[PDB]
């Protein structure tokens, strides 16, 4: 990998924004949420406290490289997600905006930064690293949540997820080719999410049975 290829920098600026959008949306929707949910405002206000720090470092990796990141195609990338977040919101549909944000997004996220990590150069390993470190060492708080308030939301988590994750599995076709120039194999990408947010069902209270149901949903359209 050449760190500084027009290829690669290139690649870099989509691929750096979409990180740094998805934590500066993710810090607005837990503060949102934390008005949906006041009873647990306390770690939802922390929780978006922690993106808002992770969207500085990750701000860093491109100044590092030299790349100005393109805010207006990831502000673009997260649109039709975005979309049906505020609408669920808008309408206090929190089982939904719980699967898009702390399941769907976070596996996603999480399962990136990790493939992203081996091939990363010096500085952002350690910024990745330690954003990884804190993305997991708090608690999943929206999963704790869903698996305590199961039997309620599980017809909602399914809709959800038809309507969602096939939106997540576009998203994905769109940056594979940018993720490659970083070194970042499409199917390692594919695999990570699918095991993360497969193990997040699973938890919650779907059998493996069900879970399949629910990812091959995705997959059309
Ligand atoms: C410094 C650049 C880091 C590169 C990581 C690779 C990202 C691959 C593209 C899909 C990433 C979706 C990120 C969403 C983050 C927001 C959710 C955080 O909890």
């Amino acid at each position: 990998i050449d760190y500084q290829s027009e290829t690669y920098k290139d690649a870099y600026s989509r691929i750096n924004a979409i990180v740094i959008e998805g934590e500066d949306e993710a810090a607005n929707n837990y503060v949102r949420l934390a008005e949906l949910m006041p009873e647990q405002s306390e770690e939802l206000a922390s929780l978006a406290k922690m993106e808002a720090r992770h969207k500085k470092g990750f701000t860093a990796c491109g100044k590092n490289l030299n790349v100005t990141p393109d805010m207006d195609f990831a502000k673009k990338f997260f649109s039709d997600l975005h979309g049906n977040f505020q609408v669920a919101a808008a309408a206090g549909n929190i089982v939904t905006c719980l699967l898009i944000q702390a399941l769907i997004i976070e596996a996603f996220a999480i399962s990136a930064y990790n493939v992203y990590i081996p091939h990363a150069d010096d500085f952002a390993r350690k910024i990745t690293e330690n954003v990884v470190k804190d993305e997991y060492l708090h608690l999943n708080f929206g999963e704790q949540w869903l698996k305590a308030n199961f039997e309620s939301a599980k017809d909602e988590l399914e809709r959800a997820n038809r309507e969602n994750l096939a939106i997540v599995w576009r998203m994905l076709d769109e940056v594979a080719g940018d993720a490659l120039v970083l070194g970042m194999e499409k199917e390692a990408l594919m695999e990570d999410f699918t095991i993360a947010y497969q193990e997040a069902l699973q938890n919650i209270g779907f059998s493996t049975r069900e879970t399949l149901r629910m990812l091959t949903a995705g997959l059309a359209a």
